[PDB]
């Protein structure tokens, strides 16, 4: 992945979200997200509401076998949670960010590129990663699958 032209620093505006905040492994992540995103969409339907944008996930310590993950959908205000689905916010602050097109299994390429770009520009990372799944992977060709990848800055 080349960062020459498409990598940028973004100022992220926090907006309301419905989230699940839990922990997972890389093996179980796919099943976790299908289950939890389904459930969030059902809780939204459950109030006669829709998401306000594509779903996302936040990650820290992804090397560990088991790592924290927070994932969900941006929503209108006035939405309530239930069970383990909670109201919160999308990230705020600065991030080093790039659009990535391709299968998730090759996304480390953009991570490597962004960490090089961050080093070249003297920025500091918090260690948190933030992915926005602009396309649904079940319904999209892998060579067209869009994810925005952001590394949060310290
Ligand atoms: C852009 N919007 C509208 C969407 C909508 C749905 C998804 C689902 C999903 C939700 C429920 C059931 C199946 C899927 C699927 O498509 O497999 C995603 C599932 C997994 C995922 N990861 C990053 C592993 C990412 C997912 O992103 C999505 C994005």
């Amino acid at each position: 992945f080349e960062c020459q032209f498409v990598c940028e620093l973004k100022e992220l505006a926090p907006v309301p979200a419905l989230l699940i905040r839990t922990q997972t492994t890389m093996s179980e992540l796919g099943s976790l997200f299908e289950a939890g995103y389904h459930d969030i969409l059902q809780l939204l339907a459950g109030q006669g509401k829709s998401p306000s944008g594509p779903p996302f996930a936040r990650y820290f310590g992804m090397s560990a076998g088991t790592f924290e993950v927070e994932f969900g959908f941006p929503v209108e205000g006035g939405v309530e949670g239930s069970g383990r689905v909670v109201t919160g916010l999308t990230p705020s602050g600065k991030a080093a960010s790039s659009l990535y097109i391709g299968p998730y299994g090759e996304i480390e390429a953009v991570y490597d590129a962004l960490m090089k770009w961050v080093d070249d520009n003297g920025f500091d990372l918090s260690g948190e990663a933030y992915e926005i799944y602009l396309d649904a992977p079940a319904e999209t060709a892998p060579d067209q699958l869009r994810t925005r990848v952001s590394l949060m800055l310290h």
